[PDB]
């Protein structure tokens, strides 16, 4: 389908079936809930490929072969009217770009872009034209997309619009009335002051202002930008205060500077670390090697709201995704290592799952509902993540909308406009935690993708696979010691370049002049206001000097990282943007005078305080009640949002929210190892109780202090100093009585509860309009959120061994309860409230500060001291919930007596006050009482009772039964939200498998068979000779598992050499000096055009490097592995490989959504060398895979497969079966398939990642006698033995 298109050819190929059985089945069952009478829906893919030059015929066939990809589903003949669906023209899809950049890296220079649709067809003969419209609409989301009628129609996406010019605003010819027709037209949004500001500066200058000077300046001055709010004086019921909330927050950091490196001076905080080995690949050798020195950390934690409300996976991946920009730019250079998230919606309404306490209040027609932004959103954030690289450890989700009396009066508060939450954690060395100087005459550079019309217009667009590229090149420079030539990076976000470049020469005491046609750009047609203010995704703005630029060119291009020089720093502080197409100036100002500051804000308010009634229990009883508060989704199992985030990458995470043989999702607190090679580490945690709120303000804001310090309680730690807070304060500015509430809650803690308990604050962002207004019937509602604070608390860990989780053991035990409530046991907006729809009286609070510093002292202790078995704290849903979640975890039962936590059993069952459970061994009771007693918390410590093997949960008093239910029940019921959220958003048939595979109390959990010796070093007797073979560690543009490859190479006794795909191309590097190679794990090229296809068929295509590979594997004695990206890479190697004949393909998951799980496999029987005396064991794994489900051609491939030996690696459930059930098996292939050899068994090819738990402690669980190295070290050390 050649097709011409003004300049360029546009060809029209046609793709494989889109959508899947049961995908097809639900299209239906939603037409008809709308009265559709569909016969029958089609949808397939078609791709669109815009290219300049002819095509030769070769090169024709290799277009269609990288278009041919995906599951091999049902195939049909076309019938019915058509309907393609493609991205809204004038913008450019992710998939485009990638798709784009493997047509390039196949030669295929003549695509000029390749973009993607979805033609559906629908055999419907009923419908009327408006019918038609209807369905149009369910088959695309009308924010990034449209439909049309022709294959034809598609030629609109690669139109080439005229360079639109820059306007003047005319003030000198109309006067004010100037600013004010731009102000309106171009949405400024500018205050009174800020025009008055903007009138006499052009005047002084006396020229007309352009638009884009306009635009920079309003972004520059917005609230978000700005922060006036937290900079503002205060006048609090008719007083003045002294400091505004930034300085309050400051205050932390002023009487505790213990270990802070860095704050409030970068978009990101550092505090001191630990001595350990870095490891990397040497610059001039290319060999990774440990590198012995301290690994510093950093912190942040930021908001994509309101982008969130309007189109929620986009917005939310680009919240993930600015923030890991915000980590890679922390002074001059830095490595993001874990990550965040957060979440806050209304109520999410689930069809055919309404809960007691949901009623429908409406919402806004613009944005989307609650369930949609928990369905949407969390698959955004995790996509970022999981295509970028960095584990997603910790989080929190709660939901909330309800009609309350609160301070002012009956209203309606939610989460209409939610909270979008994204933070984490990275390393970063000494000499770069500081910026250096800009000198004068430097090249100030665009580190990233080519910029589009983004910023209708909340519609973000991530393409994450760009960003990973850009870290490697920040990560080259780091690693330069030294020589890092990066002098000041800065990260590129609101406002984009027109922010981040005044941003970048500001602070160094700089100008800039600038020049728009250096810019990278994929639409030409943009005016100068929109090149220099777009806010496109994966940029960084950064200062080199004129003889670094040779080295960051070398750099970028072997990264495969596009950059662009499109400056030069000035010696004078003036602003300076030169456009060659139209040869003038859209930019020429002084920079003071373009961040000259408007008059400080100043808010007089007055405090409102929520009169509050009393619980009515009427309809309340303690049965009931534990069933509603485990259905409510703040309370309830999280897996939804778990597994579909990657969770083991870097090979450094020990503590996952996943808990014990049951993985349950119950870890109070994140861990990773500081490197490698030690046991040091980070935690991460999170504090949140905004519903509290709505009754107290600092009690909330106190209360997220306290559960974030609780939540991180049982980690090894040491002085509280250590532990660095991040301040994230959500609030509906001028709302009656938030801005009193705001204030009072921020003194709270900034003055009071911080400095007390010697917490410093190095890092806080703001959101301060949280509230959404609209008309659902004939007036004017309103859904306003209540002040909502998310303390993120971040430390260095001292072991991380010796961590603590909710996974009680039946061994003699003792539970006791610390209750921090002393005996107040509040019930005003706890979970039980919000359960029967109230708010209550009096909530919960930090009740003595002394007795909150003496729990984490005393906790501290215990852990050092190795006199805990398990701890879990009370939070959402009480000490009930707390109990319920540890019997969840240890898979047993619950035997306590609460007799002593005062006559109310339901208060004393569901308040929420700090503190928690902690279980100790029967013999060690009186010991950790009398500790107890030694910080003063004797009085609020009480004997619970004990773990019992079993399935009752029972709770006593005294001697009544207060209530008692089946263990296994409860975890059931518990589960059903996470179960209905995957029943809707995946594959049924998998969601209901796993749900009911919790229901079988008789599951062992995840349990080891060892056919050989975990300790012997076999190895050892090699890696003494001194004697290190080299094995080539292969990565491709956008592999993000290669360091710990390389590391588990290394302890095998392999010196192993970094080999990027464009070292190949180059001719550095040749598979010739190698008797290994290992092709690594990630998203090469985002998984576009098939998951690993890209890299292979950029391989086939370059006859050299083919030739390459082929000699390589054809040699007598060479070995290779293949894990993940790498297995499903080589796998379309078929032909180069000999012996792999009968291999299988690996598409998308049948559960069809990202499986990030610690799944059991056993070890079969096969020529694989590298599984040598393994066979029969049966050991877990970690498994992050969306497309790692075996396929074969036929049913005689498969029993061709199976008859020859070849099947290396099966998943099994834990009763020891081959299984093909969810999700034991978590991707659906055949007979539980994950890795397969060839006939010689040099060469194997799996799944699974066993590099990312070689190990013992980057396991999620493990038996507790395992030494240093877990079972799958053995792979690497037997590739050692055999090489010689
Ligand atoms: N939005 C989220 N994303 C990822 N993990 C999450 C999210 N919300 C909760 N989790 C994880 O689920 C587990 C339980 O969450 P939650 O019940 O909120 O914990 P807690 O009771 O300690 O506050 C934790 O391990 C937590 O990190
Ligand atoms: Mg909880
Ligand atoms: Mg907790
Ligand atoms: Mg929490």
């Amino acid at each position: 389908g050649l097709v011409p298109r003004g300049s360029h050819m546009m060809e029209i190929l046609r793709g494989s079936p889109a959508l899947s059985a049961f995908r097809i089945n639900k299209l239906l069952a939603r037409f008809q809930a709308a009265n559709l009478q569909v016969h029958n829906i089609y949808a397939e893919y078609v791709h669109f490929a815009d290219l300049n030059a002819p095509l030769n015929d070769s090169e024709q066939a290799q277009l269609t072969r990288l278009l041919q990809y995906g599951p091999a589903l049902s195939s049909h003949t076309p019938a019915g009217k058509l309907l393609l669906v493609t991205p809204r023209p004038g913008t450019i899809s992710p998939w485009s770009s990638k798709a784009t950049d493997i047509a390039h890296n196949c030669g295929l220079q003549q695509v000029d872009r390749l973009e993607r649709g979805v033609a559906y067809y629908i055999e419907a003969s009923t419908l009327t034209a408006e019918q038609w419209r209807q369905v149009a609409a369910e088959l695309h989301d009308r924010m990034m997309e449209t439909v049309f009628s022709s294959l034809t129609d598609a030629e609109k996406l690669f139109i080439h619009h005229q360079p639109a010019p820059v306007s003047s605003v005319d003030l000198l010819g109309e006067g004010r009335q100037a600013l004010i027709d731009a102000n309106l037209r171009l949405g400024l949004a500018l205050a009174e002051d800020e025009i008055d500001y903007l009138q006499e500066a052009f005047t002084k200058l006396g020229r007309n202002p352009n638009d884009i000077e306009l635009y920079m300046f309003a972004q520059a001055n917005s609230e978000h930008c700005r922060h006036k709010i937290f900079n503002a004086d205060w006048i609090i019921d008719g007083k003045p205060q002294p400091k505004s909330l930034f300085k309050m927050i400051k205050n932390t950091f002023e009487t505790t500077p213990d270990y802070v490196l860095s704050a409030y001076k970068d978009n990101a905080a550092v505090m001191e670390g630990s001595a350990v080995g870095r490891y990397f690949a040497d610059h001039n050798t290319g060999r990774y090697d440990f590198h012995q020195e301290p690994a510093h950390i950093l912190m942040k934690v930021e908001t994509h709201n309101h982008p969130t409300a309007i189109s929620p996976w986009p917005g939310a991946a680009t919240g993930s995704g600015g923030e890991i920009r915000d980590e890679g730019a922390t002074g001059r250079g830095a490595k993001p290592k874990a990550g965040l998230i957060g979440f806050s919606v209304s109520n999410l309404r689930i069809p055919g799952f309404e809960q007691p306490w949901e009623e429908d209040f409406g919402k806004p027609e613009r944005i989307v509902t609650a369930l949609d932004i928990m369905t949407e959103g969390p698959l955004g954030g995790a996509a970022f993540n999981n295509e970028f690289g960095r584990p997603a450890l910790t989080g929190y989700f709660r939901t909330y909308e309800e009609k309350v009396n609160s301070h002012n009066g009956e209203e309606l508060r939610g989460y209409h406009k939610p909270i979008m939450l994204a933070g984490g954690i990275g390393n970063i060395r000494a000499d770069h935690v500081q910026k250096g100087e800009i000198v004068v005459g430097a090249k100030l550079i665009v580190l990233g993708g080519p910029a589009m019309n983004i910023g209708f217009a909340s519609v973000q667009r991530d393409n994450p696979e760009m960003e990973r590229r850009c870290q490697e090149v920040i990560d080259r420079c780091w690693q330069l010691g030294d020589a890092n030539p990066i002098l000041f990076i800065h990260d590129v976000g609101a406002g984009g370049l027109s922010n981040a470049m005044p941003e970048l020469v500001s602070d160094g005491g700089r100008g800039g002049k600038f020049e728009l046609r250096d810019i990278l750009s994929d639409e030409p047609g943009m005016s100068p206001l929109e090149i220099w203010c777009n806010e496109s995704q994966e940029r960084y703005v950064l200062a080199v000097a004129a003889d670094q630029l040779p080295l960051f060119d070398e750099l970028c291009k072997r990264e495969r990282a596009p950059y662009a020089v499109i400056g030069d720093a000035t010696e004078e502080q003036h602003l300076s943007l030169h456009d060659n197409h139209f040869d003038n100036q859209p930019i020429d100002l002084p920079l003071d005078v373009l961040l000259g500051k408007t008059p400080k804000m100043t808010r007089d308010v007055q405090t409102l305080k929520a009169k509050g009634d009393a619980l009515n229990r009427a309809d309340i009883t303690i049965a009931d009640a534990v069933k509603r508060v485990l259905h409510l989704p703040t309370v309830a199992e999280k897996t939804f949002l778990v597994t579909i985030g990657d969770r083991t990458v870097t090979g450094m995470v020990a503590r996952d929210q996943m808990v014990g043989p049951w993985q349950v999702p119950v870890a109070d607190c994140a861990v990773t190892t500081a490197s490698l090679d030690s046991y040091y580490g980070e935690a991460m945690s999170i504090g949140e109780r905004a519903p509290v709120a709505l009754l107290d303000f600092a009690a909330s804001a106190r209360l997220a202090v306290g559960e974030a310090l609780t939540n991180i309680a049982a980690t090894q730690i040491g002085d509280i100093k250590r532990i660095k807070l991040s301040a994230n304060w959500m609030a509906a500015a001028g709302h009656p009585g938030e801005d009193a509430g705001l204030y009072d809650a921020v003194k709270a803690v900034g003055e009071e509860l911080c400095p007390q308990l010697g917490l410093t604050i190095p890092v806080g962002k703001d959101s301060m309009s949280m509230k959404t207004r609209w008309q659902e019937g004939n007036e004017q509602r309103e859904m306003t959120s209540p002040l909502s604070l998310v303390i993120s608390a971040f430390a260095r860990v001292e072991d991380v061994r010796h961590t603590l989780t909710p996974q009680l053991s039946t061994e003699d035990n003792a539970l006791l309860l610390i209750d921090l409530g002393k005996g107040h046991n509040a019930l005003g907006a706890t979970a039980l409230a919000q359960v029967y729809r109230q708010l209550g009286d009096k909530p919960a609070d930090v009740r003595d500060v002394a007795q909150l510093k003496g729990f984490y002292d005393a906790m501290q202790a215990l852990v050092a001291a190795r006199k805990l078995l398990a701890w879990h704290d009370r939070s959402d849903g009480g000490l009930l919930v707390t109990l319920a979640e540890m019997a969840f975890a240890g898979h047993c039962g619950v035997q306590v007596d609460i007799a002593a936590l005062g006559d109310d059993h339901l208060a004393a069952l569901f308040n929420e006050e700090l503190g928690g459970v902690i279980q100790v061994r029967a013999e060690d009771r009186d010991a950790v009482e009398a500790l107890l007693a030694q910080y003063g918390l004797a009085d609020c410590v009480h004997y619970l009772g004990q773990a019992l093997a079993g399935d009752r949960f029972v709770i006593t008093a005294n001697d009544q039964t207060v209530f008692s239910e089946s263990r296994t029940t409860l975890r059931v019921w518990w589960a059903e939200t996470t179960w209905q959220m995957q029943r809707l958003r995946d594959n049924p048939q998998c969601a209901d498998q796993e749900h009911e595979a919790k229901a079988n109390d008789t599951d062992p959990g995840l349990n080891v068979k060892l056919s050989f010796d975990i300790n012997e070093d076999i190895a050892a007797p090699y890696i003494a000779t001194g004697a290190r073979p080299k094995v080539a560690v292969l990565r491709e543009q956008g592999v993000n598992s290669h360091v710990e490859m390389a590391a588990a190479f290394h302890r095998a006794g392999f010196d192993a050499i970094d080999v990027h795909m464009s070292d190949l191309l180059g001719g550095r590097i040749g598979l010739g000096n190698f008797h290994a190679l290992v092709a690594c794990g990630g998203f090469s090229y985002g998984d576009v055009l098939g998951a690993g296809e890209g890299w292979a068929k950029s391989i086939l295509f370059n006859h050299r490097v083919r030739d390459e590979f082929e000699t390589f594997f054809h040699r007598p004695q060479t070995l290779a592995l293949g894990v993940c990206n790498g297995c499903q890479m080589m796998s379309n190697l078929r032909e180069l490989i000999p012996g792999s004949e009968l291999w299988p393909r690996f598409v998308r998951n049948h559960s069809d959504r990202f499986e990030a799980r610690f799944s059991l496999v056993e070890v079969t029987q096969s020529p694989s060398l590298l599984l040598q005396g393994m066979v029969g064991s049966q050991m877990p794994i970690a498994v992050s895979h969306g497309e790692g489900r075996v396929e074969v051609r036929d049913d005689a491939h498969l029993a061709a497969l199976e008859s020859k030996g070849l099947v290396a690696l099966r998943y099994v459930d834990n009763f020891g079966k081959v299984t093909e059930t969810y999700p034991a098996n978590p991707n659906g292939s055949p007979n539980g398939i994950t890795a397969v050899t060839t006939e010689n068994g040099r060469v194997t090819i799996m799944m699974p990642h066993p590099e990312r738990v070689f190990r013992t402690v980057a396991n999620s669980w493990h038996p507790e006698n395992w030494g240093e190295d877990s079972p799958w070290m053995r792979i690497f050390r037997n590739a050692r033995k055999q090489l010689g």
